[PDB]
């Protein structure tokens, strides 16, 4: 009934000042706090962080999932358009896993809010940012699963980062999944084939962009779930937001080939992201 000790992450729980509550997710809850000397270059400095914990009506599933997403956490290295775990308080206590604050709360709330607010140009860095989080987590050998507006958070800055890390494995071929991923963010052969490799992430990826260019628009709308299976096998695909122009669209499509080596790599989506960026 313990967990095993980690020096290198653990934080002492006398410099954790727990404050006000960010989000009550499905299986746990986030609470704002201040962490002193979490940074070890800044030893006595004061950092608003962000603690994963347990809700008073947790089960078993969630303990264990919680310690999960704090070890794949641990294996992922620091990255701009990540939310990295910066330490964990493990022992003689509830477990805390202590993350990076992100003030302008997730993607999807912070572009519905942004409704007429988001230039082009804005949205096209959105996405170029967000495909340099997933072509590092890739370069990792973490495929993420759950890829979606709702999982990406927003700091003070605006930096666009790269949240949620519970349905995320290490597959350092491809990762063999009744299923617990969100059926519309879902590559056919993951929602099929139980098969999920990078390629499956790049899928996502796609809907993520028709997630930001709708500004926080809902996918497949309108189509029942039980519908959802068919109509993606049979070819169905979303029509483009207006806010797009063709090569982002095209882009898109892309992204939804049924075809998984036929999706762009992260990597090429990074590049040919820089360059719109760059000529917009
Ligand atoms: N590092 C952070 N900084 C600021 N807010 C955060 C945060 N991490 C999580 N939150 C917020 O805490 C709430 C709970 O998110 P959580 O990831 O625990 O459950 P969830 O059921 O919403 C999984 P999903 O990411 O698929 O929605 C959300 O409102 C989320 O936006």
């Amino acid at each position: 009934y313990e967990l095993p000790e980690d020096p290198k992450w653990e934080f002492p729980r006398d410099k954790l000042t727990l404050g006000k509550p960010l989000g009550e997710g499905a299986f746990g809850q986030v609470v704002m706090a201040e962490a002193v000397g979490i940074d070890k270059d800044k030893p006595k400095e004061a950092v608003t962080v962000a603690v994963k914990m347990l809700k008073d009506d947790a089960t078993e599933k969630d303990l264990s999932d919680l310690v999960s997403e704090m070890e794949m956490m641990k294996m992922i290295g620091k990255h701009k358009n990540i939310i990295n775990l910066l330490g964990a308080c493990t022992q003689d206590g509830p477990l805390y896993v202590i993350v990076e604050y992100a003030s302008k709360g997730n993607l999807r709330e912070y572009l519905r809010a942004r409704r007429p607010q988001m230039t082009f140009k804005d949205l096209v860095s959105c996405t170029y940012q967000l495909a340099r989080g997933m072509e590092y987590l890739a370069s990792q050998k973490c495929i993420h699963r759950d890829l979606a507006a709702r999982n990406v958070l927003v700091t003070e800055n605006n930096v666009m980062k790269i949240a949620d890390f519970g349905l995320a494995r290490d597959i350092n071929d491809y990762y063999k999944t009744n299923g617990r991923l969100p059926v519309k963010w879902m590559a056919p052969e993951a929602l099929f084939d139980r098969v999920y490799t990078h390629q499956s992430d790049v899928w996502s990826f796609g809907v993520l962009m028709w997630e930001i260019f709708t500004l926080g628009g809902s996918p497949y709308p309108g189509i029942p779930v039980e519908e959802l299976f068919k109509l993606l096998k049979e070819g169905h695909r979303m029509d483009k937001p207006a806010n797009c122009t063709n090569e982002l669209y095209m882009m898109m499509r892309d992204c939804w080939h049924a075809v998984p080596s036929q999706r762009p790599t992260f990597k090429q989506l990074v590049e040919d992201l820089d360059r719109i960026l760059t000529l917009t």
